[PDB]
């Protein structure tokens, strides 16, 4: 029922746009039977109605080859729609239409230059010679003929707006030429139809917008008055501002618009006397809608502004909203980033009685949002908008334009070499040959990242799951963690269980967590957020619990999203374990991760990891399932996994085939990851020192090292050590002892 | 202003917004607003001279006025227009049900007792979300792009019982826009045990609000607070989810630390404000999840924030002792390690009651296990009971997390079962038993000894 | 052709000296279009609403002499986080700035850029597309681009066959 | 002061403890003393117009 608003519906009037063969610019073609069924004879004057208020009347023609639910109509009529290819538009004859006993005309600009000749006798009159061709006020038609075809468009009409161009009337084509850019853009304005993933809030704004505006006598006869103030509230980049401008473009209303900081002056009383001025102007044009745009720049709390005009300004929009004399027919529109900043006095009955949440799309949303800014862009046959819609995560319509942007800009690069910037002009078959491929939405998704994100992006080095040595089934579990709720969101609902979104890496230094969050940041496809620990933490009594507020919320804007703790232990300590923490600061961070983990708050596709060498010390809140539920323990590599970390390491490199890696892991047997790592660096070091002496000699005379070898791995060696002892080993081993013996039962096994 | 109303006596002046014009001078950098100020106390004290004119002033922030202007000979009389009860809400319902049209279904009294914390602009925003429901049902035989809207139609155009549930489930109190979160659907069968602990916390808030009569002739008072302490993962937050939908009453949940601010004085506005807020929606629940954060023993460093840490604690016993006999504010702490928890917090007369919720025993364990496997499919074979043995000290969330491993597996079986499908073009209805066993094999037990 | 539009926000980011700045410069010299330089502290103002009046008049000005580009300098100054600011005068600059590079009513001709040292301090709402879509990061240049510096400061000087400007290069 | 000093080139701007007027934007909280820095930067920046002005600071 949300959406009913939105819903479609098949009428007699409502069909089909599609293309004319030979229909001329002022008569469209239409089906026999559709014409019986409306009862239309043909040649007879009709009304069509258009997108964002627009109308044209044209000729009705029978033809054979025309659907019988769609009209044949011309690129000239859809022009002057608005509309495009299978579009609905809806018929209607026009009533009482008389002979225009004087039509004023203005042909456009780009088009009047080239022709010496004038214009009236060369194309309107032969165009408009025992022809009756009906015309609109604002309609633009081309005439060919001449050295360059001019297009005209009727700038005024008597009587208005309907008239026939009969032979009689006066036609003058005098004054000024009409731009081109602003034909251009009132052909591109924004309407209903360029909003995208916000169909349910589509649907309310048309309920309080245009519904009262369209059938006032259903609130009457129901006997209420239906909602006057809207607030748009939303992350930035979601559509507020384009809602705003279709609003103005698609309604009959008076459209006032004003910007935050515009209503600010310098004389005392000045800023009121703006807001009362706009709201008289307002009811003065009743019915009328006004946009406040960046409501919070002058709509703070009272009880937190310093400034005594501030507070008088939020007094006097409380009193033009909601006052001893009530508005007249007048609806008033807000956007927000920050709704909570908002007086509380705005949002009530009265003022902002309804709150609009523009949020983050989802998938189809944003398939439908890459589909609406992808119909002026040239695209080739393999572009697949499903799969870059499935790409993009924690993008908002903003970020999906500038992926759009970038794989256009990214296609005219790719058009750079046949083109010269110095040269004035382009050839003409390299402007035939521009067309997006897929290629280059897969480069604009490599460069695309949500904005929210652009504070918290940092350089990951591009680890490959392959780049790690054993840790199987780690790898495994981790590709699932997050592969799972977001590819198969269904398996979940028909098992009915919530997905475990919390892992916490523990174990000798050196042994891979660092090394599998890497990876994770490149293989996983979510959004990812790496924090160093105490990055969070601030001088400010309040700062340090807000930038972990903040850092969740921004996660959950992005999610699916990852959020790796590097170091855990920093952030999350045992509470109350050490006095003189800053006044407590360090256990208040603590507490307000408790709550964004699991609180009393729905659960996103959040995925919190963390890594840590010392898992002794971390709050057991913090290990509670629901909070890091999965503990896995690192250890160092034993003899089959240390020879996958050799041969990772020295997969790039040219190493000699009689080198053993095998009997390189069965020497080494207390070794870490970044010991072998180490064995096999100090192994190039040898072999560069080794081949830089080749040419200093081979200096010498005027005045090699193709691969590392066996004695330089058998130097590297007696320099190599074992950076994890067996006592740190205990301590490490202990707790994954504790965490086996706590469970009990041995292996579980059910009876029978 | 004042001329025209002793020209034409006797006069009315109503002076809307008044703390607009009537800050306080002492706070008031600007000299034209203090002149002002001056003026209007000037205009008052001449008027009482006037002749039968009378002015009237409205505010939502009485405080900010300066306090020369409610002194004796001006605006010495000072009408509080507080928040109607149950028969209040019912008259204001009448009011604005009188020119719509309302089917017989509808029964003003239920959607009169049901909207706890509304001022009656709610009131009215609920009739009127009703209405448009109703023309949002009728929006399936009317569409926008019509013409006109057949008679019928608009004869057959009524508000039903129905729609007022709607506007119900969708009304909140535009007191509390600023606090509401998304709380997830917690019914009290989700919770699994803690049958007295339900029993409890019911007693503890219906009580007070549907009885209060029988307090004051048994002379005692109702608690005010309650305290949950316990082992992590227990469900101290799942009771207070549960409260959220089931009790009939408003619910202002807060984050520990998020009332901490680092400019001086704010931190102790907002906790100030907090408990107003709850206040105007009374009957209300005020929870406060991980309360050691704000109440923590006062002392434990030199180094305070400037002390904030340690006003913010002492504002807020003020504000509980403030509030107390007709004003119905509960105030729920959940903690996790109770003994950082101040002392002062924990005394009578605030938060005096303490509820321990403990570690599951076994027959508690099977209703967990229910619980969370209530929605799932799972194989009849499947024996809970022999579960809740083997986990012998295994919290709430440790039993979930078992449940949530085992639908993994089953998850994980599915899809190599749909790849293998596939592949032979070029299977798991339910958890099974063996879904549980390797789960098993993964469990933890996180609270420890 | 392609039909998309062009994007129309610049954000420079880098330590002190790296040549944003510069870079600004020439591209106001090079381009053959109005320029308008903006610096972060010269608009603001005591009065109330006479700071974005400024921004008003500079941006207006570079529609009226459309195609333009406006070049803010100091970038961070002007637009800290509004969350993060007490002040008032400093969030409705923000948000003046805002609508002014993406409102209701657009800007069609006009290309805005902005130099600044800590991309980390510009308000969020600023980053997204729209108003600055691209982050240009001016860095350290190597070798080879320290060593082209040198030839670009050198080539006015008087210098000898004795001096190597690859050797000093290669030392800093 | 540097319009001033500007008109009466040649000239010694000299800025006595430019430690309290000028420090580090990020080390500072208060907006004022960044939004005086960034000024300085600019100042300086078009200082350097052969006005024959050289500043100076203690
Ligand atoms: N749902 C959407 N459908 C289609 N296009 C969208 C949608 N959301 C955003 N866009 C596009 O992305 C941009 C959004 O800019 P807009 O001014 O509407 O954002 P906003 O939410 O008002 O931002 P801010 O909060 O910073 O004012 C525009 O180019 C718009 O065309
Ligand atoms: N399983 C592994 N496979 C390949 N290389 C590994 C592996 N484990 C560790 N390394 C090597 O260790 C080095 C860095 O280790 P890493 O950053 O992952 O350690 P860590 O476990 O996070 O330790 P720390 O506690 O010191 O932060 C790299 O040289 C990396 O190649
Ligand atoms: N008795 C129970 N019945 C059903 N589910 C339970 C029960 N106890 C715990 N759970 C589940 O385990 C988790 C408990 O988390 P909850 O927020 O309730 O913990 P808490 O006791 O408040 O502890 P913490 O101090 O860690 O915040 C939730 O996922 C909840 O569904
Ligand atoms: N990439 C560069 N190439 C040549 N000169 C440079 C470069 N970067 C900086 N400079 C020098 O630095 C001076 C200007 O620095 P500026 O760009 O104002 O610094 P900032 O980027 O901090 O504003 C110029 O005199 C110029 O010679
Ligand atoms: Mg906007
Ligand atoms: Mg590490
Ligand atoms: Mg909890």
């Amino acid at each position: 029922l949300s959406t009913a608003i939105l819903k479609q519906k098949n009428r007699p009037n409502r069909l089909i746009v599609d293309e004319a063969i030979n229909e001329d610019n002022s008569v469209v073609s239409l089906s026999q039977p559709k014409m019986d069924e409306l009862q239309l004879f043909r040649g007879d004057t009709v009304l069509l109605k258009g997108k964002k208020r627009r109308e044209a009347v044209c000729i009705v023609l029978s033809d054979d080859t025309c659907s019988d639910e769609k009209i044949r109509m011309n690129r000239v009529v859809r022009n002057n729609l608005r509309v495009r290819l299978g579009d609905v538009i809806s018929i209607q004859p026009c009533p009482d239409v008389k002979y225009g006993k004087r039509i004023h005309v203005l042909p456009i600009d780009d088009t009047v230059e080239g022709i010496t000749g004038n214009l009236f006798e060369v194309y309107l009159k032969p165009y408009f010679l025992e022809a009756y061709r009906p015309i609109r006020k604002g309609d633009i038609f081309l005439v060919r003929g001449g050295m360059r075809a001019v297009e005209f468009k009727v700038v005024e009409t008597d009587p208005s707006p309907y008239c026939i161009v009969a032979p009689d009337t006066v036609i003058h084509c005098e004054g000024e030429p009409i731009k081109r850019e602003d034909e251009e853009e009132s052909l591109n304005e924004v309407g209903y139809d360029d909003i995208g993933g916000c169909r349910k809030q589509l649907a309310q704004i048309k309920e309080m917008v245009e519904l009262p505006l369209r059938h006032p006598a259903l609130f009457k006869e129901i006997g209420v008055k239906p909602p006057r103030g809207i607030l748009l509230y939303g992350p930035p980049g979601t559509g507020k501002t384009l809602i705003a401008r279709a609003v103005a473009n698609e309604t009959g209303a008076f459209f006032f618009l004003i910007n935050g900081p515009e209503i600010m002056s310098k004389l005392a009383g000045e800023s009121e006397s703006n807001l009362r001025k706009a709201f008289e102007e307002a009811e003065k044009n009743a019915p009328a809608i006004i946009f406040i745009d960046e409501l919070d720049a002058i709509a703070p709390k009272r009880e937190k502004t310093h400034g005594e005009v501030e507070r008088r300004i939020v007094s006097q929009l409380l009193t033009l909203m909601d006052g001893l004399k009530q508005r007249a027919h007048v609806i008033v529109m807000a956007a927000t980033n920050r709704p909570n900043s908002i007086d509380p006095a705005l949002r009530r009955f009265g003022r902002f009685d309804r709150e609009v949440d523009i949020g983050i799309p989802d998938a189809t949303g944003r398939l439908e949002i890459l589909q609406i800014h992808t119909k002026n862009m040239k695209l080739a046959d393999d572009v697949d908008l499903e799969q870059v819609a499935n790409e993009t995560h924690g993008h908002v319509g903003a970020d999906l334009a500038a992926l759009c942007s970038e794989a256009a800009l990214q296609a005219i690069r790719k058009k750079m070499d046949l083109i010269d910037l110095e040269d004035e002009t382009i050839d003409a078959e390299v402007m035939n040959s521009l067309a997006v491929t897929m290629d280059d939405f897969r480069w604009a998704l490599s460069q695309s990242n949500p904005s929210a994100l652009r504070e918290t992006v940092v350089e990951v080095p591009q680890v490959t799951w392959e780049d790690i040595g054993g840790l199987e089934d780690v790898k495994r579990e981790l590709q699932e963690l997050v592969q799972y709720p977001v590819e198969h969101p269904d398996k979940f609902l028909k098992f009915g269980m919530t997905p475990s979104k919390g892992v916490l890496f523990y174990g000798p230094p050196g042994c891979g967590k660092t090394l599998l969050a890497k990876a994770i940041a490149n293989e996983c496809q979510a959004n990812f957020i790496s924090i160093k620990g105490p990055e969070l933490l601030t001088m400010w009594f309040g700062e340090s619990e807000a930038n972990v507020r903040e850092i969740f919320d921004k996660a959950r804007q992005a999610a699916p999203c990852v959020l790796f703790f590097d170091q855990l232990d920093s952030i999350a300590k045992a509470r109350g374990g050490n006095i003189g923490d800053g006044g407590g600061a360090a256990d208040r961070v603590i507490n307000q991760i408790l709550t964004e983990m699991d609180g009393m708050s729905t659960k996103k596709n959040v995925f919190i990891i963390g890594a840590t060498n010392r898992p002794d010390i971390i709050d057991p809140a913090i290990l509670r399932p629901g909070r890091l539920d999965q503990l896995i323990y690192i250890p160092l590599p034993d003899e089959k996994s240390r020879v996958a970390i050799l041969k990772a390491n020295l997969r790039k490199s040219p190493v000699a085939k009689d080198v053993d890696l095998e009997f390189l892991a069965k020497m080494t047997n207390g070794f870490s990851g970044a010991d072998l790592t180490e064995i096999c660096q100090r192994a190039c070091k040898l072999a560069i020192r080794e081949s830089i002496e080749s040419e200093i000699r081979r200096e010498r005379e005027r005045q090699p090292v193709p691969e590392i070898r066996r004695d330089h791995f058998e130097e590297a060696m007696r320099f190599a050590r074992r950076s994890v002892s067996d006592n740190d080993i205990r301590k490490y081993e202990m707790f994954a002892q504790t965490l086996q013996q706590s469970r009990g039962f041995g292996s579980f096994r059910f009876p029978s």
